[PDB]
This record gives C-alpha cells, sequence and structure tokens, in this order.
C-alpha cells in the first residue's frame, strides 16, 4: 500500500519482463511502464483506493508497485511486480496446438480454473475487467491462474501512453461499450463472466469470435449482433449450454460466477486428474 | 520484397528510445547522421500490412512536410526484426511543445504556422488518394531546423487507440454502421489538433476514453473555451470541424482559409520555435 524503490526488494533480469525477489531469489514478473511526476502522483492515490483481497491458488498474486528513479532527465519508470507463471498463457497454448483448438475436457478444466478465481474476486466486490487467453496463465506445473497487476485498481491500466486507447474489444461484454441505448459502459462483475464464455471459443476455436473485422466495426458490432455461438456442431450439449450461460446479451439477466460454478460443463469433470496430467506433459515438450 | 533486406549491423545503431512499432534515435555508422528507426517484429503472416507502410513511406515520404524514408534492413533471430529507417525530427512533437510551455498553451502565430503545414503535408497525400487517418499533436514532429513533418502511417489491427482526434463519421452507429470514411476525416483532426494546440488538450480530454468514443457523434462540433482568439481563428477552427463531413471543405479550400493564407510573420514566428528548441 506504498509507492516505494525497487531496491533490495525486488530486481529485474533483463511490456512484463522478467525479475527476483532479492531475499530468497524467488522468480517474479515485473510489469514496466513510463511515467511523469503528475501519472506518479495518480498512481499514489489509486494506491489508497486498492482492495485488500487474500493469495489465491487459481490468481497471480499481485505484490506491489514500485518507482525505479531513473534516468535523471528523462521518465522515470513505474514497476508492478506478480508472481511468476513459467508455461505461459492459454493464447500460447492454444496457438502452439495442433489445429489451434483444445480438447473439450481441456476447456472445461481452464473455464472453472478461470471462474474459480474470478469467484475470488468477485466476494472481494473486485471486478477483473480483463479476463482473455492471454491474462490467464499456466505456472511450472498444470496450475491455472488469472492476471494480477493491481486489478482492485487497474493500475496497469490508468497510466502509461496506452492508458487513453480504447483497447482491444473482442472479450467486451455488450455493458461496457457505449452505444446508443447504452450511454453509460457499465462494468459489472457478471462482465467477466461473459469474457470467460469468450475465452472458451477462443480455447475452442484459437481465436474469438469476429476476429475477422477491424476492431472498430467489432466494437458497433458486440452490442447488436445476437450472442456468439461456436461454429463447429461436433461440440456436446454441455459446451453449447455453458455457452449460451455466459454469452447472456442483457448482464441483468447473465448468471454470476456462483451459478457458472454449478453449470453440469464445469462441474462434471470426471477426468479432471487425467487433464491435469496431459497439461503438464504438454508443458514439458513445449520446454525443449 | 522483403527477403532483398540486407541485415543493419556496420550501417545504424540503435541509440535511445525515442517514440512508441517502437522509434529508437537512431545513428547511421559510417557518418554519424541521426535518423528515427522503426523497430517491428515480423511475424511471418505481418509481412503484408507491414509491407504496406514501407510502400507508402517510400512513395510519399520526399514531401516536405512528410519524414522522409531512408530505407528498411532485417536483422534476422534464431521473429525476424524489421528496421523501419527515416529523418529524424529533432524538437520532438507538437504535444510535447505545448506542454513544455508556459500555462500549457500556444500562440495563434505559432497555431497558423503549424496549421498550414500539416494541411500542406495532407494536401500532398489526398491528391495521391491517401488518408494519414491519424492526424493528433503526437503524429506532428518539429526538425532542429524548426520545420514541420507528418509521422505514423500504422493506420493508413487489433487494437482501437485513442478516440479524441477521430472524426464522427470514422466512429459507426445506428445512422453511420459503416463509418463511411473519406479524405475529409483528417481534415476534422487537424482541426482537433489546432485546439489541442490553442488549449494544451484536445476537446474531451477529462473523460473515459469509450464514454468521448459515444459523445464525438452526438455533440455538435467543439469549440475553443477563450474568447481572445481572432474570428479567423474560430472561422478555421468552424471549418475543421464541420459536423457533416458532407459541407466539410478540401484541404485546398482550408490552405485558402484567411487563418491559413494570411500570414504576414511568416519568416518571424519560424525564429520564436528555433529559440524554444534551444532550452536544453
Ligand atoms: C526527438 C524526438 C522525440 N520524439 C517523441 N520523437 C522524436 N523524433 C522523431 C520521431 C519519429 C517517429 C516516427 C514514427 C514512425 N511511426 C510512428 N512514429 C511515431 N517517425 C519519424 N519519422 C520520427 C522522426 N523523428
Amino acid at each position: 500500500s506504498s509507492l516505494r524503490d525497487p531496491a533490495g526488494i525486488f530486481e529485474l533480469v533483463e511490456q512484463v519482463y522478467k525479475g527476483r525477489h532479492v531475499k530468497t531469489g524467488q522468480l517474479a514478473a515485473i510489469k514496466v511502464m513510463d511515467v511523469t511526476e503528475d501519472e506518479e502522483e495518480e498512481i499514489k492515490l489509486e494506491i489508497n483506493m486498492l482492495k485488500k483481497y487474500s493469495h489465491h491458488r487459481n490468481i497471480a498474486t499481485y505484490y506491489g508497485a514500485f518507482i525505479k528513479k531513473s534516468p535523471p532527465g528523462h521518465d522515470d519508470q513505474l514497476w508492478l511486480v506478480m508472481e511468476f507463471c513459467g508455461a505461459g498463457s492459454i493464447t500460447d497454448l492454444v496457438k502452439n496446438t495442433k489445429g489451434n483448438t483444445l480438447k473439450e475436457d481441456w476447456i472445461a478444466y481452464i473455464s472453472r480454473e478461470i471462474l474459480r478465481g474470478l469467484a475470488h474476486l468477485h466476494i472481494h466486490h473486485v471486478i477483473h475487467r480483463d479476463i482473455k487467453g492471454q491474462n490467464v496463465l499456466l505456472t511450472e506445473n498444470a496450475e491455472v491462474k488469472l492476471v494480477d497487476f493491481g486489478v482492485s485498481a487497474q493500475l496497469d491500466r490508468t497510466v502509461g501512453r496506452r492508458n487513453t486507447f480504447i483497447g482491444t474489444p473482442y472479450w467486451m461484454a455488450p455493458e461496457v461499450i457505449a452505444c446508443d441505448e447504452n450511454p453509460d459502459a457499465t462494468y459489472d462483475y457478471r462482465s467477466d463472466l461473459w469474457s470467460c464464455g469468450i475465452t472458451a471459443i477462443e480455447m475452442a476455436e484459437g481465436a474469438p469470435p469476429l476476429c475477422d473485422m477491424h476492431p472498430m466495426r467489432a466494437l458497433f458490432l458486440i452490442p447488436r449482433n445476437p450472442p456468439p455461438r461456436l461454429k463447429s456442431k461436433k461440440w456436446s450439449k454441455k459446451f453449447f449450454s455453458f455457452i449460451e450461460g455466459c454469452l447472456v446479451k442483457n448482464y441483468m439477466q447473465r448468471p454470476s460466477t456462483e451459478q457458472l460454478l454449478k453449470h453440469p460443463f464445469i462441474r462434471d469433470q470426471p477426468n479432471e486428474r487425467q487433464v491435469r496430467i496431459q497439461l503438464k506433459d504438454h508443458i514439458d515438450r513445449t520446454r525443449k
């Protein structure tokens, strides 16, 4: 809960860059930004607005914000430390997969791990705001963890030259997009649940719906088009039902994380331990 | 083609990150000349989008108000890296200029000089059927000789950028589903840039970009906060920001406008800017 110097607490090794905790040598992921005196001041107020939530196995534990005072004359550097995850992102997992599609049991496993960590954030009144394949990471083992660099006050999005940027729209729920009949872009906890159904499609198809559009045409269509659907008809009735449960157009009628955690596609995973093995086996092969 | 590109090894050096593709302050080894080097990691599928920007630069960068292209190189890697080499504008951008000024604003004669140069570079592109599509204070730069140069053609895609300089017709809504572009959308961004010079920040700066994106098509054309400006300047802003693009003036018609055309201190304004850069 303080913007301090990284000296002695954390050190970098060489946008996210690898680092280490100097005291135990424990690995770290350090997000690096460039801030002005005004942006460094804005981070101080936003750190006071941070909510308190405990450690979690499905969330890459947020350590803190530091200001690496350097260089004199140029812009200073803001560092955001978080738990280190080795096997990369779900996006990387799908890219480095045979048909750029995952097994339905792998998707069910990863979606439950996403929902588990989401449920953690939602009881502590925190919205993730950016659930997508690129922000779900895999540790050395088959552990599934949500990216967290101070998501309670969005410390990685409020400052820097890319803060004013609208961003990538493909995983945005209808309510977060301002349009005619939606003039106030309402981020709700249920917005992460739409993003989870879009992430599930990304696991099944390699890319989220509407990926073939220019980002501005996709942004216009997400609030107007009926809910996205899986292109293939191979998938089970449980998968279609889960996607249909997440991708409710009106968030007021979309279920909570708790209800989705009791959905048969997420709830009924008999091969849970076998799927957790072939995931770690995939990680092992990729390391070569 | 990209296969005929040489490694930049004894040709150019990446000195210090100047902008953002990530733009470095680059130096030619043989002479010591300063150049801007845009470094972008070529994914073997993007060898078409990256190529389009290089073609535009080779084709139209020679003009007085466009930063001149020097050459391109590929540094191999066991995802290769493309080096887009072009002119080095020493002063920085108009955004940096305004913010590094007392009361974060610019003088009306400076605003008229820079505005004519943006319109000059835009006229060249529009003549040759090219819409820049990203006119703003960040993409208008100055050389050490206090000259004006347009940069960044990596728009003319996965993340939508900043909304503030977008003309209403580029933002789709029920009445405009296809977001019907035209070269006159650059003339709206020029007007937003003249307001950004005159007030430090663009017309909806204190809003969330998604609320600004919703509001730009629905609000009447922005206006200056201060009454101090001349009737010439307000009329110029009104010309750039004609809400419906069908009745917005051309780049040629905007060059003839009294705030652009009637410039008496043309050779003298350049001198006050040349003195401001000197500050170190
Ligand atoms: C001294 C200085 C300080 N800043 C912030 N920039 C400076 N110099 C500079 C930057 C350039 C950047 C680009 C460019 C290409 N694609 C996107 N961009 C932004 N193109 C050029 N031709 C440039 C020429 N000179």
